[PDB]
């Protein structure tokens, strides 16, 4: 209510303690759902938060990133408000920060923006985020790699043009190599990203096939880990939503026998997902692939 305007004014306070305190309060209010996010936006916070993305004060910067990430966990129009206030160029530049905490928070903010509609995703692409994000797939820092992967996965949850930008930026070879990761968190994210890419057109699905994903996906159908099994099933199921060449590549990789067997798994979600993938592979006709988006909040 009547304290938000003061909090917004304090984002320019010459008292650093008042400034920090207002920033933290806005960050926390924006954890409270879309009506609370709207009240923050309506109070005028966005221009000041964006401006603070240039601050050389790391405490300010980390809290500003948290506040913006939380705002961008709202509705597509709330995300669009962040984009319209100018946040993308500053966020993209922060992908080159040598400060791993700042980098992680920038990646989460960007990933949340890329969880909006196709226009919001396209704004992330147009700001030049893709080559940085693909380069971060090489990081030996698991925390950074994980947040980059979610940002890429979210971009690939757009339309065929957005998916094609992810392909054109060279993400597929790294994503396919990550299907061999012994790290289950990384593996899950690599599966989300590849499944979202395979939610596009037949030519996008074919690029996933051509990058070599099928042998690893078929091997994951033997996993005793029910979460990984469902993720591999989802990916195969999106691929099987293609045309005849795509369906035939899945058959040539040996999937049919395993999918048939997984119809007898005790877990009902696995049963159902295996049955659905099998029906698509044996059907004439196409479509029925699923896209998924991830939103995350930054709170301390
Ligand atoms: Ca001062
Ligand atoms: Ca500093
Ligand atoms: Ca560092
Ligand atoms: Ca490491
Ligand atoms: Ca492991
Ligand atoms: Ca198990």
């Amino acid at each position: 209510g009547s304290e938000l305007p003061q909090m917004v004014q304090q984002l320019n306070s010459p008292d650093q303690q008042e400034l920090q305190s207002a920033l933290r309060k806005l960050q926390q209010i924006a954890m409270g759902g879309n009506e609370q996010i709207q009240a923050v936006i309506d109070a005028g916070a966005l221009p000041a938060l964006v401006q603070l993305l240039s601050s050389p004060n790391e405490q300010i910067l980390a809290s500003a990133l948290g506040a913006l990430a939380n705002i961008a966990s709202g509705g597509n129009e709330q995300i669009q408000a962040v984009i319209d206030a100018g946040a993308l160029p500053a966020l993209v530049q922060l992908l080159s920060s040598p400060n791993e905490q700042i980098l992680q928070f920038a990646l989460i903010a960007l990933a949340n923006i890329a969880s909006g509609g196709n226009e919001q995703i396209q704004a992330v692409i147009d700001a030049g985020a893709l080559p940085a994000l693909v380069q971060l797939l090489s990081s030996p820092n698991e925390q950074i790699l994980q947040e980059a992967l979610w940002a890429l996965s979210n971009i690939a949850s757009g339309g065929n043009e957005q998916i094609q930008a992810v392909i054109d930026a060279g993400a597929l070879p790294a994503l396919v190599q990550l299907l061999s990761s012994p790290n289950e968190q990384i593996l899950q994210e690599a599966l989300w990203a590849l499944s979202n890419i395979a939610s596009g057109g037949n030519e996008q699905i074919q690029a996933v096939i051509d990058a070599g994903a099928l042998p690893a996906l078929v091997q994951l159908l033997s996993s005793p880990n029910e979460q990984i099994l469902q993720e591999a099933l989802w990916a195969l199921s999106n691929i099987a939503s293609g045309g005849n060449e795509q369906k035939q590549a899945v058959k040539e990789a040996g999937a049919l026998e395993k999918l048939e067997q997984l119809q007898s798994h005790e877990n009902e979600k696995i049963q159902k997902e295996a049955q659905e993938a099998l029906e698509k592979l044996q059907s004439h006709g196409s479509g029925g692939s699923g896209k998924r988006k991830r939103k995350a909040k930054i709170t301390w």
